[PDB]
């Protein structure tokens, strides 16, 4: 499982594989691990297995619907619930989330944290891709897109717990506004 | 324990073994691990103990009627329930569902998962069966039916957890055919 | 590292990925784990790490000329020495072996086996593929050569540890197979 | 520890020892492990601790006469409450029960199981007395009583963990056997 | 992998089943585990792998020519270099052995044992095997040969690590009766 | 720490060491491991810490007033909240109790148990006085005291955890009664 | 497995069971763990298997001639081989010798032991033996035989590991002699 | 993770670095690890994840109002509530925490302690950084500012874990220092 | 942490290092363990960290006040409270405690005691302590005090968890003295 | 097992205690673990296995003779060959040596000491009589015998592994104590 | 055990601390672990025992003479049939030496090194006085002696395993200076 998400001009992006690694045999492999809330406005892109993901994304859409729309508080108040009540210190897994707000890391452990660049790599390849991502997002343009879906890609070309297959979200947010 | 489904043309199988396997002794090996629930509409398979099994599936077939025939749905509701209440969360199994509608993995852990095939291969060996199954379905034809069997055959001859003894459930619904001449 | 082996009518396959995993980072993959030797006669494939293989291959060879072409008897004079000499004892591997006369699985451990259908399947996803292959050459036909190289494919898309770039050496040892298109 | 139950002719039997080992010494050998339920109509056997047998027991008696007598059921219920709340879920043991209706093993993991023969063998040495039992059950007529006897001996005399000093209860429930001296 | 023996009458058997179980998978299961020396006159079955066994077999077997034909003593000048010189050290297995002289079992260890009835029960089902055997020998009569399969039978029923296909071999040298009219 | 018990005649006796060892250093080597419970009609022995052992055979005590003097339901009722509720499932101890009736080994786990011969040998070197002891009264008289005492105090030259002070009480139950 | 020895007046004995336990199965049980050596002069008793025994057992009986009939030196000399050549330091066992001159446990560690009285008690069940051979060679007579014999049936009665078969071996030495 | 405190002359001072080390991978490494409290009057500095440090801080700042601004108090109530309450038993981190009054160590254990000069060294690092600090504050004057950056940095010269990324508050409480260029 | 308490004559002491130990880095070396309850009259040490101490000493000064001066009782019923409620049994530490009455060493577990010689010895060090206390106090006269000190300090010297700075607190209650001559 | 050792005046003395620990069971307790070398120069005690003490006793009073009587020396060239051929770096055990010269542990990991105070306080127990000795030579007179047994005696009291059975020998240098009764 | 170097204008020095830790007690704390070699041209600090070291040091200064006094090169020669020869390859320590030429760090392992500053800091608490020390020579000046001084000071102050009594050896060869005025 791997997940990245970029942020260049206008658009920020978040793009894993689908890889169902079970002990050391696929049991499937197209499994979205990245998806939107809050009526399209937030991406997010969770590690780990989409039950607790869900309970996890819906209780910070709530805590999002209960803070308007400031992305980097309902992430706050979710890490603080998730890493408190016993129940769901069970849960575990990743939960990546941004929106034209910022982007977030947000760990079961309790730790809200926006990376050193909107650069947002995790899971078992996010340190290969997190390095191809950079490299590129360096030493080159293109778009947060194409970097996503290259180092991504390069990823599972590596770390064989990695899919291949991109299931991928991105949002521009360019307020071009002509009066007329 | 092993336990595979199949869809082909206008037939849904599910087909496990009977293997009894504790520790290092079989202490059984005849165990229905495949039936059918909803009033012959729906199949089921489960991996794991009867027991666990037979509340699931009961609280399944509940939140079933409960969402008219929507397997789906019933199954998703069922999910979780299950990796929901602290009491649920002890039982653990998997179940393997299908119908007209369509097939689906039930883990405790909360996981309700269409297979990329309907091709449900779970199990000790599933793994295995799937494998085999999957190389049927892949380059030649024959049912649903043979192929379940035949994988599910294979599957106990390498998995010394898996039985051989078939309890099978095959439901059809639009029987098809593609026939060349 | 998966490797397959067929024998089919006049043709007899060794097919193997190329998969330089190491912890959970690839670092290759298009290693040829197949080859042959003793001049175009005898096929084999090795799983692990190039280098014991090359020793025990060649040390094999050597045991082959010494025994003329007798290839049961060179794997088992070589078993031997390798499941023997304290050095050997180190080098560990495991080495699929045919030709005209038969085909035989070869352990460090010390164990000379000729598979129940020359259908060696070995390796991480040996098993797999073994199941897939099992499963076509039992309900179908097709070549060792398709067979193989159909196994020994979804093989990878199982087990991580499988490559999928196919290494393959066929050797047909009767026939004069035609073409009327 | 090791218990038996067979059903021959008009006769079904729960026979077991009585070694109380603890680490690798015996604190006592002559604990009954075998005894009966609900008024003399069933019996039961348990493996493990007095205590966690007794409270199950009890409760099991409880959803017994909560059913009639419809063994089935009250095994069925039992084991869920078992395998359910908290609490009970740290009592572990297994129970052997049995009567006119049938037998069945009752494991707190949650699993009501009628083996394959009305042949309950459960134990440390239930593998091998089951084994002789079966054995004989099989390839000669005796009693359930004799067998039970005959392969619980048998058992303690391999597995160290059991004792040899029997503890039986048997119920007939049909025929007039006469004996011509 | 199991192996019986058993002496009734003027007949003392060797069978064994042939699973060749590696990890959790079946690679083969038709391996002749028993087999007989010194030109039919003695009987043995190994425990393990084909290769080290031959070795063993060999040494031993020649142990045997010098020293005529006194099992014992072969046996026992066998276990000495077996579990002497560093080499042989390495190759672990269990030796199966008998003749009309008598029966005995001969670890890698060092110890070369007449068992308690000339009755061999080894392997992992060894244990199993035994009890039944043990059972049937003790509460019947039927053949060495019977008891013999029907124990090695019952073996696989249980421990997984056990085939069904049966290996045997069985000298005659004195064939008694015991018949009561 | 080791604790025995014997039954001859109408005596009947219950005595263990006083060694406090911790890990490898003998802390104290005094402690009381044996007592008498049920205004001096029960006597009893524990394996183990002074705490727990209190806070049983409180309990016990209680369950025993609770039920009479029937000493064996007393300790089937005991083990059973014992080997119970989560709490008690952590004080963990071996309780030899007799008294008139009998006696009987309490174990936390769940296990009330009749040795067997009125013979209770418990703790690290129970295996070794219950030996001793068992040969003793198997061949020779003495008496329960004697034995006890006797087994008791090998087991301390013995096993290095036991003390050689000798707690000991027993009870005489010859109901030896003169009508004038 | 457990072995005992006693000297009482003129007579030193070796006993032990017969269970050949394996994992908790039993494979056989009617070995003879005692023996003798020197041509009916020393005895001995080895816990473990027959093999390595064995192969002392000779070494020792080697370094026993060489060495005329001093048992102690003869064990001393062994002891040291023993628990020095790699090759031997793999061969894993206990002896208990005895003789006219005396009795000693020889353990491959490399301890050549004289016990606290001729009282060798080893094996599983040593422990448990001793004590009651001890309890009635302290407290009564009966001979050698008898309290072994005693003892090391009561072991397997506890010990599950030991098995009641006694094979035993035992020699008067009191030079009575007549002059006529 | 490495942070130090100093009180000189006039001013205390908490600084720590910002590495976000996970497994042996650098997440991110620019965190906020020291911080303010009070309306700034009283600084803080946790070691951690954010999370656990923002309930702790606020807590604790709740028990700081609550108290006036008599900082010992406010930290030995929080070091109560936290290793008191099973939930609080859960967020684990250190809490170094100053002002005119004085500084304060405060883990999660139930420990509220003053370092031995109101030099407080915690984190992977802190000990080396202590080491660094002393040696400067014993040996040389400079400033609390100077030696904690000082120190704070050679710190991550050495411990892997630490950044170099210095964020830093201090707080001074009395004087009028003058500069003549 | 290492704290000692004896009682000759008229004086009875408490006496305690300052090693404030972590990890294998001392984070502080001065921390007073050794302290005095209920206005001068009785004193005490703990192991352990200052928090729980604190809140120990005050629920067993509650407890004292709440039996007038009963040394005794108080701690009792304080070692209850200790290792009753669930929170409580969380706070772990030992509190050494005396005074006119006596001393009693009192451990979380629940174990109010009173050592062999109002020698109380506990801590890292504690068996060492004792053991020098001990030889003098056997040995030797000197002072309550000199002793303790002397001991207390050999400790650290030995067991590094040791401090060497020491707290000490000693009350006089009826002077005695043994001159001769 | 420990040993101590003093100096003291004009006499040198080693005592150790004898008992035989051995798991939980003490096999004998009087063994002689302090004797005397190079005749009746020397004094040593060794911590451990009879055996191995011999046989280093031995190669070391060789290196003694080899180095006529300058114990240093034939210490230091022992703890080489100990510390250094692979063989005798097998056993393991500690030697604690004195005479006129001086006194000095030799371990077998490589290490000549000259301790503290010629006070060799080795052995599980060594730390405890350490400590004792060390105060009484300290706070006190008396022989260095009358302390090492005090010490020594102590030590068993606390040390389980200790015996309390004195083996002791003492050489003196100087002097002629005369007695006034 | 720690062990420091430096070099500042004509001076490099060595120093270490004396303690003798074993398991958690000292057993004695006065070890000169820094000395010289050839002559009083080169010092050195060995970290570990006493023996080894010495062995080293004298084949180390053999390697010196028969280098004339390139000590880089001894030292190299040195490293090698160290982490070399299968004898030496047991003893394990670590090598400080300088001298005029220069300084470093010499491992069993194989590794001759130069640290970055001829700032030796090894042993348990290497890492700690290196930072002080560091510290110093960063932000100061003061004299090579000095800082290790006060660095190797610090170092036990938090290293437990470290003792305070400190043997230095410092020599001179081109005294500098830098005063300002």
């Amino acid at each position: 499982t791997t997940i990245v998400s970029v942020r260049r001009n206008g658009h920020v992006v978040i793009a894993g594989d689908g890889q169902a690694t079970l002990g050391n045999t696929v049991m499937k492999g197209n499994v979205k691990k990245v998806r939107r809330l809050y009526n399209d406005k937030v991406i997010a892109g969770f590690a780990g297995g989409t039950a607790d993901a869900f309970t996890l994304f819906e209780l910070f859409e709530r805590k999002l619907e209960m803070h308007q729309g400031h992305l980097v508080k309902a992430a706050v108040e979710l890490a603080k619930d998730w890493r408190t009540d016993r129940m769901l210190r069970k849960l575990e897994a990743l939960l990546a989330v941004a929106d034209e707000t910022a982007s977030l890391i947000i760990t079961g452990n309790g730790d809200v944290v926006q990376p050193e660049n909107d650069l947002i790599a995790i899971g078992s390849g996010g340190p290969y891709a997190q390095a191809a991502a950079r490299a590129l997002l360096e030493n080159t343009e293109l778009s947060a897109r194409e970097i996503a879906e290259k180092a991504l890609d390069i990823a599972g070309d590596i770390c064989i717990y990695t899919n291949h297959f991109h299931t991928i979200e991105e949002l521009s947010y360019k307020a071009e506004f002509h009066h007329h």
